[PDB]
């Protein structure tokens, strides 16, 4: 029972996340006590390889609390997706989804072939972490239903195709990364440029009209509340390293003042 | 001398192996004492990256016993095959081999360009582990003769094309993973389904006809024995973690009965 | 919240079955957390498990969300090593080489915060460690002592002579026999069935029974484990991960070849 | 080149603000090296940092090329552990559980090459280690002793009783109060504001003022750190990395939800 | 702290001497940072250096506070791998097997943020990575591109044939010859002195001179390195860490035994 | 099955040349296993090698399948540290800081299982450790002692004063001189050629010869190693991995720039 997937598909309340960039088992376990709905282990812009991902998923699970792990893969390469699923990640985020075919392919990589999903490309291996090392031979009958797919729309081409992307069966969430979108649209460093705001609004309306959840990365709490008020549901409230630096610098300023 | 390569070519005797899924140096070393003809460090469905492969190869080698290491690479990407070979793996298994072009390419990646292999794609670097850090002077002239290539046939297309794949120069062994093949054929988790069994029978017959050893992954000793009687040669007797779990759970129920 | 291994050791009469973890592997620990054992022992004395390895194996076992209770055997009775294991969240500790009731009492002190029930406690206070949920268990200090269990390994001839007084040491929750080291210290290296070794072991078990303190033992095989169960040992180790791995893989090879 | 923490501890009157590093993270260490603190503490006592973690965290802090001075709290006053910290390039060491002037003097000796100014120095020579730039720092044997700072933690009743004599030990550069352990040791586990604890902490602070030795303290929050600064403490820890991370993220979640 | 390798590559005739780092060792890397080389290459293609190793070796070199410029050879021109190396702080990248001007242009684009100076840039943005001082370098997006340098390896017949156009690609700071790979590719495996190979090499060198683009090369020994310096190559690798280690320890044994 | 270093130390007259491994690198260890040395020292005292690093480097050396014998210098004479090094499969141990014949005997005891041959052995028993081929060596306990060798380091005035009695201690296979630590301890830091230091060294060397015990020494260069061989030292270290790496790479640079 992938509860994050259930809430994305069947809820209307926001789901608050933290980005995990530090690659620290202790930081992941500590933050599994922070009360967030989800936590993202980034492989794309943080140096988390397969063993780091399995270690951090273990550290989160060890807290025995409700936060759902998400893994952002570095790319839509079959072997990389295979590693994250085998490690036990049940919600994956794919960067640079530009076309409906990119999105369909991402979804196929997460699906065991079934009548449910005819053309699936997910590989079978019964001794991996995800199959409790062989102790759930029932694994293969349920897994397809519990794997969530989040696609990142971060380019002009992807925004133009976003309605087709959102209509792809198996796309559970569209995710907006404002800084990459802004750069890609010719507006490096300026996420509130009207071209960028127009593109983000279009992703949000497309999700709403397709009945597909929309997520977004927020750099701070003020922006996160704006995105909530606007209708985004999967809201990242910035990142571990960013909070660590803000908080320790603020404390120092206070003592010195 | 790669003795697994030599016995795959000249022998009729079966060659028994064990799958190493745990990623543990200690388990690899211990199991190097177990009497197996070969041991497989899996990079596809276990989280073994280049340093993990080098550490397990050292751990097996440290035992000073006859077990031949096999490395299954995550995918047919040049850079990955390059890492495996440089680390000193001399018998490589390729997943997802579907066409004779795929098989030819796998072989090309493992060969330095020579008159015997004019289209070899293996990159030259003299200081790597495989060259004893520069101490094996004649490394470039002796390497190609000691590399073995095992191609895994795991799709309907691979099975369709299996006669052409087996005829490919350089292919030392055809490897059947019944679980993957059953998924691919629309019988997820049902390796006993008769279309699965016909597909496996066809790969085996292809090998006998080509004079190419056939390998297979067995989940239990009964199946391993069936395969041996059928003519499979390179037989995996399940996986480290599967034996570890069976034996510890059986011992517990014996004690407590 | 509750160390169920401690509670069962002190309150129950039933056997508690364990497996020794020597391989130092997170995946192996997580896999074995599905094997049904009452406890699993991460060994720091005779396996190369240092503090980060202990924490990573604890996490790996906890991640299975199943009932096995981890036990840590520390390398030696040094304050800094005991601190490392407790801070990492191990709540049941095994101490090697306990030979006198002073040794046993010291081992206990090292596991206790100074408090009314343990005024001589020597455990160092740090609120941000893994054992305190990184600061989130705000009453960690007031509630930790009650959940820490101490197992003393009795494995020498002096220890056997002192075993009734070791058993009566407050805070000793289990007496553990390692027959291999016991046989070696009594002059019978490699011979755990020498009658003098069997006599020593019988004494330790009897001391436990008379004191109402659980006795444990490392069994090298299943026949042994059953003999020990029948004799009244409670905390019974059914050999070790690496031993089962070798035995089962070697057995499978023979079967396939026969 | 110059240990500026030692320099300012000896020569200056200003507070020197620090942060505890308990996460054991290279990236967290490098990031925090950009935060403006005077010092950063890699804890080996109450966090799982062994020798290679200390080296990699030292390297991470150094790679920022900024003023923060690393401090390493050793697990215990054992010669081999002190050696590991010094060889890795830690130039300011903190020693837990210092209770007697002899304990203090021993800690100092472990950090000193035997030399005219330190005839009983016990630091071991090994010219190939990181601290000696692998042999490239040719004046290392002449320059090292003067750049090593020794901080002694006073955190027991006995230590407080001897604090004036500890403070007078040559080579003691700072007396550091851990209020949590000191409170426990005085029978007030969990209550650092009890009057008996306050009196003990004030005695440590007076002892340093009187000896001309800087005094340090661990603060749980900024209001307490400011009270300490006003009282005359100089080496003031502004809580821990993990503490700030948890507080910040939890406060952020409530803001977003409210 | 400007990229001085890019600066010196863009200008003048001076040789720039380097060492290949294959051992994958933080300690070796920091030690070699003291050896006086202009640059040091962390190889990901033919040594087992993954993202965390690259970051750890970059930290280790940085910790020495000395002038050597790190270079990272990526395993392939796959966007995710290039992203990893840039986010880890690598400012000079070497790309293997560049064969066409389109390959070279693509390699360059992967390293640049999209900006007025580079409107076709494809480098992706993440503000919290090590290259951005984890968000503390406020002007990073506007200053990064100017300090990133690109070395393209020419090691195939096809690359040789296109070399003048590769050289003309904006953003190619250096054409690097690997003779071993080139010789293999030209059907002369193991024989870098065959005249077909020397011709090919001479052509790459003439192309760079004519264009004012620095040419680099791997030398296996000092005789070779000198021959290449005299011929006009600027970015000269003086063999590899492991090769010098083996050579020196083997010759020292011979001297002590003779 | 034969510790050839132990046999040659006890029965040979030939020199036994070694190399100090301080880099902590598996690849460097395996490469150096090809360089032709009699012995290779994995240092745990003055390099950051903990138990897993020792096992990794032992594997890496063994993987070469060549004749070099590994030696491990333990950090200290502590039962748990010795257990870790022996259990890992090290068969020759060097102990630092041996000052008295009681020290030396204790060290020997720590390496021996209690057998008829060594009834006072203190080595704790474990049958499934790497040294026991994970339990495949079913007579490991009964046969391990005969292949375990002990090297004691003499590095203080007290040790030199007691060197005749140390050398007479059963089970001491080699007296090892570290000139740098000896010099420091005798009041001559950095001055290994002072007459006091040369006089002490001569006495250690004479004591070994008289007793029929091999004498070892650490040499910083080949000319010193040659002098020591001429004086009658047998177990001769030809400096360290990192020192050769730096000398060789720096020499290469000099030769290319000249």
């Amino acid at each position: 029972t992938n509860s994050l997937k259930q809430r994305l598909r069947d809820g209307d309340e926001p789901l608050y996340g933290l980005w995990l960039s530090l690659g620290s088992d202790s930081a992941a376990e500590a933050l599994a006590h922070a009360g967030y709905d989800w936590l993202c282990i980034d492989m794309e812009h943080a140096p988390n390889d397969s063993r780091d991902v399995a270690s951090q998923l273990r550290a989160i699970a060890a807290a025995h609390l409700p936060s759902e792990p998400v893994v952002r893969v570095p790319a839509r390469e079959p072997w990389l997706v295979k590693r994250a699923l085998d490690a036990g990640a049940r919600t994956l985020m794919f960067p640079c989804i530009e076309t409906p075919d990119d999105a369909a392919h991402a979804v196929r990589l997460t699906r065991f072939p079934s009548p449910e999903s005819p053309d699936g490309l997910r590989g079978v291996a019964g001794m991996v972490r995800a199959a409790a090392f062989g102790m759930r031979r029932d694994y293969l009958q349920t897994a397809n239903a519990q794997v969530a797919v989040i696609v990142q729309v971060e380019s002009a081409r992807g925004v133009d195709e976003v309605e087709r992307i959102a209509a792809t069966p198996g796309v559970d969430c569209l995710f907006v990364g404002p800084a990459d979108l802004a750069a890609s649209l010719g507006h490096l460093g300026d996420i509130r440029h009207p071209d960028v705001e127009t593109a983000m609004a279009r992703v949000l309306a497309a999700g709403k009209q397709a009945g597909v959840a929309v997520g977004i990365f927020a750099g701070d709490t003020a922006a996160a509340r704006q995105y909530r008020e606007a209708g985004y549901r999967l809201i990242t409230v910035s990142a571990d390293v960013s909070w660590l630096l803000r908080a320790t610098r603020q404390a120092l300023q206070e003592v010195r003042s």
